[PDB]
């Protein structure tokens, strides 16, 4: 599961918290999605392949994982608790995080 | 004050970090834009004048505020820090935050 299958992961599943028809269906979305970022956290992208490991910029990079899985945990607990309108609003907003992350590093 | 100046807040002092020069111009328009969120987050939009103050409609509001706060204060940090380019990057990327807000209720 290299970085690119991850960001697949990421995108295919805001497709599939969308056209979710209950709060069930979004959460095992999240959960997927929130595993993808794990994962993808693990990896260095090929804006930094030559930095070194322990750099600024792989923190940074990081840490850009941690806001936007901290977003699907917040998403996570409106799915847990059946508002799917409100949890299918929350996985819209992290939107922002993926592309936060892009500017300065896809 | 009402939603209209908070927001006026909200945008004149993004544009004031963009060109500050020192960290106490970017923690001091952080500031402004702290208490013009929090306190935008009290208000009724006008295009939800007519809908009722507890529908996810309007918790998709409040919660917008909520999560600039915390960006703001992520920036916060980095300013009180001493990192003028990096609050500065903070800063300006509340921008798809506010796009993501203001596509829906703006
Ligand atoms: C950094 C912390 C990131 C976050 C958060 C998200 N993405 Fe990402 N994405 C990132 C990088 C460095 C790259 C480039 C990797 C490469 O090998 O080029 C990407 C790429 C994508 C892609 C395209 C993948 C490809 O085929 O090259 C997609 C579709 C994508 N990202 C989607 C996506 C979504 C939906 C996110 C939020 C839910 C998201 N990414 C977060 C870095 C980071
Ligand atoms: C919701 C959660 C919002 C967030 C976050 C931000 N804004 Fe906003 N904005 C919001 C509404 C409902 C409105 C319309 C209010 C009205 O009475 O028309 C706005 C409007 C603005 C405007 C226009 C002000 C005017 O001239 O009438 C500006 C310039 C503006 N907003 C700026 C702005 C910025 C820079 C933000 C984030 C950094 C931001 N807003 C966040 C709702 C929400
Ligand atoms: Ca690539
Ligand atoms: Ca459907
Ligand atoms: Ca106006
Ligand atoms: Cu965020």
């Amino acid at each position: 599961a290299d970085l690119e299958d991850n960001m697949e992961t990421l995108n295919d599943n805001l497709k599939v918290i969308e056209k979710a028809d209950n709060a069930a269906q979004v959460k095992d979305a999240l959960t997927k999605m929130r595993a993808a970022a794990l994962d993808a956290q693990k990896a260095t992208p090929p804006k930094l392949e030559d930095k070194s490991p322990d750099s600024p910029e792989m923190w940074h990079f990081r840490h850009g994982f941690d806001h936007l899985v901290g977003h699907i945990d917040d998403a996570l607990k409106l799915a847990n608790e059946g508002k799917v309108k409100e949890a299918q609003a929350a996985a819209e907003q992290l939107k922002c995080h993926c592309n936060h992350c892009h500017q300065h590093y896809r």
